[PDB]
């Protein structure tokens, strides 16, 4: 409960400044508690980011499980769009956590490992689906499915996050979904 | 001259530990000079990284100008491979600088702007070539050329650098060139 308060406060404060510029004291008063009461719920401001990013990533993950268990009744282009869109919408709704999470991969081993565990899972799911499409005679046996899936997933990570942070250069947010779908569909079905 | 010594020393020390863990004193003795003599050539260890990354990136840039002025006499797949290979070979030969440079984008505005200036130039060159291919009737008018070029360049940045750092996940270094060429050629020529 106070736990949700510290989390919401961190997400809000990260909408306006980096983690380096937010104090434990800043998070404490935000949730309406003392510095020492803060330390009962979290070991550090860094563990607060790790928890937010845990929640964002698991939300993406569950949303993609829900898609996998309940296929959308559509063509191959839309099957892939619906999947990429889990990442667009989920992270797109949590840009501050997304951006702060990505910078913490450099400094925090737990953040790096969390990102790494989920990226390995999403790449493995992507490759299994390409393999199914190949077994069905729907896609040609070009590159190793897992090598292809790895590059395409790395493209979506870099390209979504550049867009969300308004980096230069970046695809504009309103064009990025279509851009990625074109590259997935041409690279998975092209000869 | 002592300048080249500080640069070589920094590159060597970055083959073994991050910049955070290298002192000005560490760079100074490396080049066989005093701390204060160091400060005559460079304002900081951070300006030393900025200079290395300047050199790496300009080397990539000149190598791609040389390709553009002197076309390779080959099919479209090899034209693109020869281009992606400038980035593979150049950065691939300077992984420590590459990796330390990429982490410094987060903390250093000069590093971020340098990376941003060159990425904008390589994306602009990529789009002009796709446009030429389209004007020639060699590629179909699918996505906006600059949106396509931006995503494909962002894919090569993330995917090359994950490979070079042996990240998990990543395409293995010996498979990454072929992986990227397949995605460029299918996405640029596919309908
Ligand atoms: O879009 C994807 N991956 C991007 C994951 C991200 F953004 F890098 F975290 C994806 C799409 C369909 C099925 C599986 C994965
Ligand atoms: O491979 C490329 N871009 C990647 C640039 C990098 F790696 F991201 F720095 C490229 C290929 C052909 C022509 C122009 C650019």
């Amino acid at each position: 409960d106070r736990e949700l308060a510290i989390l919401a406060t961190a997400e809000n404060l990260l909408e306006d400044r980096p983690l380096a510029d937010i104090s434990v004291d800043d998070l404490a008063k935000g949730a309406g508690i003392s510095r020492p009461t803060f330390y009962f719920y979290f070991p550090s401001k860094e563990a607060v980011l790790l928890t937010l990013l845990d929640r964002v990533v698991n939300q993406a993950d569950m949303a993609l499980q829900t898609l996998a268990e309940n296929p959308a009744d559509t063509d191959r282009e839309n099957m892939w769009r619906t999947g990429i869109n889990v990442f667009f919408e989920t992270f797109g709704s949590h840009k501050a956590v997304t951006r702060a999470g990505q910078a913490a991969r450099a400094t925090s081993v737990e953040v790096a490992e969390l990102w790494s565990t989920f990226m390995q899972k999403w790449i493995a799911y992507t490759a299994a689906v390409i393999d199914a499409e190949r077994d069905r005679g729907a896609a040609p046996r070009t590159l190793p499915a897992h090598e292809l899936a790895t590059a395409l997933n790395l493209m979506n990570e870099r390209t979504l996050f550049a867009s969300f942070a308004g980096e230069q250069p970046s695809v504009p947010e309103a064009r990025v979904l279509d851009t990625l779908v074109h590259i997935w569909v041409t690279s998975i079905y092209g000869e």
